[PDB]
């Protein structure tokens, strides 16, 4: 199939950081595991990352909804790349959303 990334976000803590990452996240980014685990995944971002995308992100998470936005990410080089993120939300048997996983996918062909 197409080459894509995952990662598991920790919705039980306020600002949902990142505690699973397959090795593709690291091998596309350029950063490891002792600089990823912990963080939100916002540090990918950079300025040609749109503020209107961002906040679909930012308003499903709040909301516990679904989102599929198109971002610009940059690596630890600092060379830009395209991200077809795809954010789900994960609810306990209560409701309640306990985890965020998404699925990345490098689009700029
Ligand atoms: C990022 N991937 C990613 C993966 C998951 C599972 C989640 C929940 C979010 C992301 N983001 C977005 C980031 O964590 C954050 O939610 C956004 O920056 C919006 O929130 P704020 O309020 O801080 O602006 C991803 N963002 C990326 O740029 N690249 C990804 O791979």
């Amino acid at each position: 199939g197409l080459r894509h990334t995952f990662v598991v976000a920790d919705a039980t803590l306020p600002d949902c950081p990142l505690v699973y990452a397959s090795e593709g996240f690291y091998a596309m980014t350029g950063y490891g595991p002792d600089e990823v685990l912990g963080h939100n995944c916002r540090f990918l971002q950079g300025e040609g990352t749109d503020p209107k995308e961002v906040q679909k992100i930012r308003d499903a998470i709040k909301k516990g909804e679904a989102c599929s936005v198109r971002l610009l990410n940059y690596r630890k080089d600092g060379t830009p790349f395209w991200n077809l993120l795809t954010v789900t939300p994960i609810k306990t048997p209560d409701g309640r959303v306990s985890k965020f996983v998404g699925v990345q996918v490098d689009v700029t062909s």
